[PDB]
């Protein structure tokens, strides 16, 4: 079982007040990045290619550069489960963060993405999550939901050993034509929305409402 908190050591940089500043210097940081993280760079040349492949089928807001489409496509894509291992884990030992660059661009890509709307979104996973009655809860790392339930209940992301979110979020974005699939209808939250109503239902349903946008821990951390 893992705990469902306030993820209090979740790398959450929203990016506030740095954008500019970052848009300059990630440049930078993603050839360290991948000087220091291999699996990552294979993920994102890839990526790329992908990337080149679909941007012609569409026109995306203005500032979305390639940084935010390649970041994106990727994060759909196999490297997933160790970025948000790492920024998880941020906290746990800061030193060896290899996704400096990678985490501003897809928090910026989907910031860019990003609407009013809000969705009625289901996840999926097979390792039980408990709420420890924080009295709300953040993901903390970034995570990827369906608007189906019926994809959310597939044996791809649940079994009896797990549990079934049941999410209504604001910040989340439908990204599609991004996905490697595109039916699983997915549907990319931040990590650093909060949800201020959070109920428990049987042994492995919960469900996340109120959602809101409030301060991170972390702020322009790397600008
Ligand atoms: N999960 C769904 O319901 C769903 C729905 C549609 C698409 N997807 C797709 O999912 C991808 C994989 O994302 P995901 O859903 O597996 O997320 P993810 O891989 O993090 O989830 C798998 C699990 O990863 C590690 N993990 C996640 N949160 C943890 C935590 N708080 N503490 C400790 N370990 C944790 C754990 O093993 C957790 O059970 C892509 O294929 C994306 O398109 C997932």
């Amino acid at each position: 079982p893992l705990m469902l908190d306030t993820a209090p050591n979740a790398f959450d940089d929203q990016y506030e007040g740095c954008v500019n500043k970052m848009e300059e210097k990630a440049p930078l940081l993603l050839q360290e990045d991948f000087n220091m993280n291999a699996k990552l760079k294979v993920a994102w040349e890839e990526a790329k290619k992908r990337w080149n492949n679909i941007k012609p089928s569409r026109s995306y807001p203005k500032g979305f550069n390639d940084f935010h489409g390649t970041a994106l496509v990727a994060y759909t894509g196999s490297i997933a489960v160790d970025f948000n291992r790492a920024v998880r884990e941020f906290k746990e030992n800061p030193g060896q963060f290899h996704y400096k660059a990678f985490h501003y661009y897809l928090t910026r890509a989907l910031q860019l993405l990003s609407n009013g709307d809000c969705h009625s979104v289901y996840r999926g996973t097979k390792t039980r999550f408990h709420y420890t009655g924080a009295g709300s809860v953040r993901f903390g790392q970034f995570t990827s939901s369906s608007l189906s339930k019926k994809v959310a209940q597939s044996q791809e992301f649940f079994s009896d050993h797990g549990t079934l979110f049941i999410i209504k979020t604001c910040l989340g974005v439908y990204i599609k034509e991004f996905s490697f699939r595109p039916d699983q209808e997915i549907v990319l939250i931040p990590g650093y929305e909060v949800y201020q109503k959070v109920r428990t239902q049987g042994y492995n349903e919960i469900f996340l409402d109120s959602p809101k946008r409030k301060k991170s821990n972390y702020n322009c951390l790397y600008s």
